[PDB]
This record gives C-alpha cells, structure tokens and sequence, in this order.
C-alpha cells in the first residue's frame, strides 16, 4: 500500500485566455476590473507571456516523488499535485487520492514558511476536502526553513554569486532576504510568519561571506489596508541612501520557483530600482527542480513519515 505525498502550491495560467478566471479565484471569487486584468496580464506579458510555474512545480512534485522512493524501501510514495487557485485544486487532489484507495496521506507545500493566510489555508482546504469524503488522513507538515539542507542551499547560491563580485567592492555588498508580503495585522496575533522569516535570514546569513543584510517583503496586494514592510523596492532605495552599497542581492527564499512574482517583482521592479541608483543587481538561482532542493524537500517528507510511525 502506497502513502500519498500532497505537495500543494499556489498555481498558474496555463493560457493567456485563463488569466481572467485565475484572477478572479486570488479576489476570493470577485472578478476583477479590466484595468486590474489589464494590468496583470502586462505583468505576465512583460515576462515572455506566461509563468513558468506549472512545469516546475511538476518536476518538483515527481522530483520529490523519486527521490523518496529511490532512496528506500520502507513504503512507496504517490505524488498528487493539489493547487490553490486553479485546477487541479488542493479538493481535486484529495478526491483522486480518495478514490486510488490511498489512506494515508503527508502532506507539504512548496513555501517554507508557515502562515495564517499561506499554508493554514491550504491545510484548511485538503483537511475539509478528505473529512467530506472519508479519507485519506493527512498528515500536515507546517513549514520546514529549520531544514539545515534549506539554509545551506541558500548559503552556496549567494557564495558563488559573491565570488564573482570583485574583492574590494564586496564590503559594500548587501544580501536583501525576501518573502511574500501579507497583510500587516498577522502581527496583531503573534502570527509565526514574520519571525520565520527573520530567522531564515539569520540562519543564511552566518553562513555567507556577504557583510551586510537586510530582511524586506514584496508582492503586496491591491487592498486599502497596510501590509508587511519594508517593501524591497522602498528597502533598497533606503539603503543605497545610507550606506551606497554597490551591489544587491536579492534572495526571495519565501518563494522555492522562478515565477511572477521572482521574474516581475524582483528581476524587473528590485533592478529599476538598482539601476536608478547605479548600483549593480543579482538574483541568485531559485531552486527550481535542482536536485540539491530535491533532496531538501526528501529530507523534510521522510523525517515527517518516520515519526509518524
Ligand atoms: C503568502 C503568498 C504566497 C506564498 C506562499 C504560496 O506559494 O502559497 C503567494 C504566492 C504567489 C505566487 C507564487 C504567485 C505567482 C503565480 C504565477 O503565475 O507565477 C502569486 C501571484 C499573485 N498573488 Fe500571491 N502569488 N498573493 C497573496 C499571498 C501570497 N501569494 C496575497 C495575500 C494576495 C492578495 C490577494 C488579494 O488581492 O485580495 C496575493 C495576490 C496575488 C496576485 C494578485 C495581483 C497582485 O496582488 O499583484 C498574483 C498575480
């Protein structure tokens, strides 16, 4: 008997022509204005025309799907993709674990960090979505940024990109750690979010030649309410005010693809901002599918499955 592995993730378009639908599941079902759609859709045009999320949380999910399965013979896993804002959906993967007769479940999702708006949403959907239909039980991993593999991966990335930065221009070097944005009442009630990432940047930064380091937020939504802050945009000009750093570089380790809001909001609004004030931009490889964050995710799964029994 098999053990179902939910990997859960936010989704994408997979057209232009769903952009409009996709949208319209991130207001919470309210359809958007053609100027927000306009808008949204510039975004995507502006990055070739579509994210390539889709195929990599793909080769993420069956990535990790070997690599457990690969690497012992105390079970075998099944991978079901279950996406947050377009199909399959977190219900949709939970209903063909059901009906494969799968009974058990773990589950993760591709955020390390854990979140009242983030991963208690989707753990909140697939736990409803398995008690209306009898099964599988799932067993919720919350975040996993403590995985020292994780920091590591981080670590090695901003190390190579260090190294190319010339010796004598490294001590006005910044390492600016990222995540996404959430609304900034999540601190009214102790919420984990903003310390964990606080923490993830600590834990990169003992590990890093760079000097200096900044912990900001980006991707911020379209609501009349304040949200997490500084923004990496707002950080980076502050900064460059005070210190004159040379170089940026920009680690959004809130996100684990390059997607929207990684090949937008960094690679084109963090550098406008670089180039505004003549300094120079690097953005370290998001860890995609490589087998080094293969075996991060691996090492998350199976020390989840070993002490659930
Ligand atoms: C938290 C969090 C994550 C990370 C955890 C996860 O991956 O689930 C997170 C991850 C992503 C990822 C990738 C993408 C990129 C998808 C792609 O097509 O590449 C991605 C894309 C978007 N998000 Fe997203 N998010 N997100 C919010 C929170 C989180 N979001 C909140 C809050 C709002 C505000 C909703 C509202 O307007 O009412 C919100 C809105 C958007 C919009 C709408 C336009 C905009 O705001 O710029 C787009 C597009």
């Amino acid at each position: 008997k098999k053990v179902g592995l939910l990997v859960m993730a936010y989704g994408t378009p997979y057209k232009d022509e769903d952009i409009e639908r996709y949208y319209t599941d991130i207001r919470h079902g309210h359809k958007p204005s053609e100027e927000m759609i306009a808008d949204l859709r510039g975004r995507y045009h502006a990055i070739g025309g579509l994210s390539p999320l889709a195929k990599i949380t793909e080769a993420q999910a069956y990535g990790l799907e070997k690599a457990l399965n690969d690497s012992q013979d105390e079970v075998e896993f099944k991978a079901y993709i279950g996406l947050k804002h377009i199909e399959p959906f977190i219900e949709d993967a939970v209903e063909a674990m059901h009906k494969d007769g799968i009974e058990e479940a773990i589950s993760i999702v591709l955020a390390p960090h854990y979140s009242s708006f983030s991963v208690e949403a989707y753990n909140k959907r697939a736990k409803e979505a398995a008690d209306k239909l009898g099964g599988p039980r799932i067993n919720a991993i919350n975040d996993w940024y403590k995985q020292p593999k994780f920091i590591q991966m981080w670590a090695d990335r901003i190390n190579e990109t260090a190294k190319q930065i010339p010796a004598d221009e490294l001590l006005d070097t910044v390492l600016i750690v990222s995540a996404h944005s959430l609304p900034e009442k999540i601190k009214q009630h102790n919420d984990p979010y903003p310390n964990q990432l606080q923490e993830t940047a600590d834990f990169i930064f003992e590990k890093v030649v760079v000097p200096h380091y900044a912990l900001g937020w980006q991707s911020e939504g379209k609501t009349g309410e304040p949200w997490l802050g500084p923004d990496v945009q707002d950080l980076t000009r502050e900064l460059y005010g005070r210190e004159k750093y040379k170089h940026f570089i920009y680690t959004p380790v809130g996100f684990v693809a390059e997607h929207l809001e990684v090949l937008y909001d960094n690679d084109y609004e963090c550098k406008v901002v670089t180039d505004e004030v003549g300094a120079a931009y690097h953005r370290p490889p998001m860890p995609n599918s490589d087998p080094e964050f293969l075996e991060v995710l691996r090492t998350v799964v199976w020390e989840k499955y070993s002490n659930l029994e």
